[PDB]
């Protein structure tokens, strides 16, 4: 008799899937001067 | 070994770019009236 016999015998059925709701900030990047060295000292 | 060798057998890279900023002002010698002259005392 189901909820009586146990905890597992139903397998549930996974769906697609994705929930993140992880934020990041905006990109100060492009804006600055661009160098692009080659040695580790300028 | 290195980082304990002298300072001068690390050549950096001398990138290319001279900052400035220096204002000058505006220029106003543009409106006034012009005139070419001679030896002084006109």
């Amino acid at each position: 008799e189901a909820s009586t016999i146990g905890p597992a015998f139903f397998t549930p059925q996974v769906l697609a899937l994705e929930v993140d709701c992880n934020i990041e900030c905006a990109s100060l990047l492009d804006l600055y001067g661009q160098i692009e060295v080659s040695r580790s000292t300028f």
